[PDB]
């Protein structure tokens, strides 16, 4: 059962100009992507401050980097909020639609697409080096579900039936075939390194066979 849907205009024209203007820092993608694990770990702390049970589907908060070089995928995961399937299918728990239109107003007015993550939508960065991208998540309040879009003006919707997360949200980067650097380990490391140096969570980057 997969319900298709498709993105609000502005969203489309984000991911349009994300995936078409010429812009070589792509690593960018990879700060903004750890920056909205660490702000979905804080939610979930800042809940179990008052009702500790919140952390019963699992008390580690952490981001674990993982590369594979067989599926062509780099996958970020946290033990964060996670979000509702209401989320998902609302840009993600996030308000793109303002976000978007506040960036694309500061692109013409000097700002470039390093700096997306101040309006609010640095997830979409994520296209900058992947030509689809998995959204895996668990909230406290609902099922597992499984995000999905290849662009092209649509995503989709599904239960996942995939391994249980018990609490958090996986990205999984399906990534181009020239942007393969980013599953190699110095590149990942010298990427953190250089962008995620100060995040509040163990970073976890794992190693392949
Ligand atoms: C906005 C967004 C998109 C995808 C995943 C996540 C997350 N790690 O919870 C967020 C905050």
């Amino acid at each position: 059962e997969v319900e298709t849907f498709a993105f609000q205009a502005e969203i489309a024209q984000l991911m349009s100009l994300i995936i078409n203007t010429f812009y070589s820092n792509k690593e960018i993608f990879l700060r903004e992507l750890i920056s909205n694990s660490s702000d979905a770990l804080d939610k979930i702390r800042y809940e179990s401050l008052t009702d500790p049970s919140k952390l019963d589907s699992g008390k580690e908060l952490h981001i674990n980097l993982i590369p594979n070089k067989q599926d062509r995928t780099l996958t970020i995961v946290d033990t964060g909020i996670g979000m509702t399937k209401a989320d998902l299918i609302n840009n993600l728990g996030t308000i793109a639609k303002s976000g978007t239109k506040a960036f694309m107003e500061a692109l013409q007015a000097g700002a470039d697409i390093s700096m997306i993550g101040q309006f609010g939508v640095g997830f979409y960065s994520a296209y900058l080096v992947a030509e689809k991208v998995t959204v895996i998540t668990k909230h406290n309040d609902d099922e597992q579900y499984a995000w999905e879009s290849s662009a092209g003006g649509s995503f989709t919707v599904r239960t996942d039936t995939g391994e249980p997360m018990g609490r958090g949200t996986k990205v999984i980067l399906h990534l181009k075939e020239d942007q393969t650097e980013y599953l190699e380990e110095r590149r990942i490391k010298e990427i953190v390194k250089k962008h995620s140096q100060f995040i509040g969570y163990p970073i976890t980057l794992f190693v392949e066979k």
